[PDB]
RNA sequence: ACAUGAGGAUCACCCAUGU
RNA sequence: ACAUGAGGAUCACCCAUGU
RNA sequence: ACAUGAGGAUCACCCAUGU
RNA sequence: ACAUGAGGAUCACCCAUGU
């Protein structure tokens, strides 16, 4: 068994889906990339650690790319033109059973449906109102 | 319009869900709260702002509650044994149109969804692996 | 293949057992837990290092908890009253054969079997005499 | 009782099976060895003793020989590409029943079981994959 | 995908090929390796990792052993005089696209093709002449 | 003979094909490079040395350019955008028979072979999993 | 860093010693 | 190194303060 | 000079370490 | 205050370092 797969990040239907594959997994942090020029490619990475005595915590990252094409003196290279980046930590005392760690997994979930507050401010460049 | 509403945290189908309602929007911080003691509530906070000339950044935070009751001397308190806190923070640059900021909502599903491998070792007390 | 996959590790004869499940590679370190909250979890690891240049060293921990639910500052917590360590450390030299390797896996076997001295005397809170 | 008896150690079904019997007991430390000279035996040593104030430390030793290629009641060096070692170390809270001490052995029988990833891995000289 | 498989190494058209099977993955690093001891096993690793900011780097390890004249499951001393060893990495730009990185590995097939000078001087234990 | 020959380094099915012609030995190092300018070509190195008392070492370099043409001070030269860079190293043992390196060779062949792990992982910018 | 310890632990940590 | 910060980044880096 | 490094490179060059 | 950190928290606090 393994939890190191390549998995969906982003949905397009079935088509246009954007993959991420396992790359690297050095000093515990677990790295996954999409295909194609590194310099393009979305980027996750997951370590957990004992923070504390009573502390598990999750460090999550994200980067999701805007794909450009950079000419400089007639050579072009596949850049990102820039690129958005998601630091979450997710910490979780040493009691919590695993029917608790399924509920902080609704949880986060549920922040980010669509429709709700947060992913719709996002999904438009606004904030609360 | 507003966009600082209640909405669902937690589906539990129809019932058990956890609903959390605006409480607070001082200095830019929205704030939400689920009903009862707020000593035992779920907590959400959003704030964004402009954190350099080209990227806005939201903070976003949520206080998953561990709902235990306190017992000194005789006198029983609602509280919260304990509580995991989620922190993340999303940076996009001013370039983002609304496209690219829906595109970044969708990786953001999409690294939660059930099955991927972080929400999986999350409901787990595990790590990759 | 993949032999990071779970097992049973206490067998009370199909009710009761104790089940173990993959739950973390970082650092080479094979991690594997029992559902419950992570303090009161029995925990193998198991990790191989080619210790010398002769040598490979598998480092195999057990960690066997006595489950309690104990109040502190007035609030109920799932803790572990005490833990039993098991640590074992097998060195094996480059020169043995798989069927070399089976003889030392049918010797463990042995050596622990119901019935034998060693795991009689345990059991009774005895030494050997 | 008394449970320093001989034993099978390595069980191959009646033909060829390997019996170790009691070889010595100077400083209660009881050793078991088979019928080789002491370059080639199979031996076993355990003993126990009260670690800390809070616990008991049962130690258990066994050396297994490399057989492939072995020259029987020959002079085979370096004595360490020929052996395997195995060196147990067993602690064990001195609030332990007898009970508790039973699924303890339990654990280890179950660790060593055939088929579980543990045995599997070194039977085929390999690491968790 | 999952490309951790079992392949055949050493292809001598069906009767005795040498496939190598997963053997570990401690660190990201996956390794296979021949049913033999380790002192006369065919053992493959690769890894990959960005190495500076602009070049992703593979580290492609390969061990054949000496076969003329050896003891299967002997002890071999020096270890030095019965082994060979290969090591090789690959540099490959950020800015390789997937149809970049396949014109490679087509570079790296036919250096090694039968009857080209590289291959043919190493079988014949030569020099370029 | 004479193994200092032309050979094809990639293969793209007799049109388009990259062949590789010898173009100096001195220093004792072998080299092949295709027909460009110097700035835009294939380059193959390949040296043998006894880099013990009782082995020999190889040492193959190849280079594969992403061609462009730039534009430097107002005028227009043919370049390469970037190169990608493997470095092999092949330590034998001078007991090694004409047998013993012909299985080298075809476990080097063997590795890169299409459809096999390696090679399928580079070719899709990804890591073994 | 190794190495060995019927050294310790709250257990992927600490001790002492021979290199 | 710990910890926190609606502190910053080019993102497993960097900054400030309370152990 | 060797030696080893899932050390680096602009790649027949540089690094660090055990001799 | 900025910035970063698989730094910590009791979580819009606190800590370290590069402006």
């Amino acid at each position: 068994a393994s939890n190191f797969t390549q998995f969906v990040l982003v949905d397009n239907g079935g088509t246009g889906d954007v993959t991420v594959a396992p790359s690297n997994f050095a000093n515990g942090v677990a790295e996954w990339i999409s295909s194609n020029s590194r310099s393009q490619a979305y980027k996750v990475t997951c370590s957990v650690r004992q923070s504390s005595a009573q502390n598990r915590k999750y460090t999550i990252k994200v980067e999701v790319p805007k794909v450009a094409t950079q000419t400089v003196g007639g050579v072009e290279l596949p850049v990102a033109a820039w690129r958005s980046y998601l630091n979450m930590e997710l910490t979780i005392p040493i009691f919590a059973t695993n029917s608790d760690c399924e509920l902080i997994v609704k949880a986060m979930q549920g922040l980010l449906k669509d429709g709700n507050p947060i992913p719709s401010a996002i999904a438009a460049n606004s904030g609360i109102y």
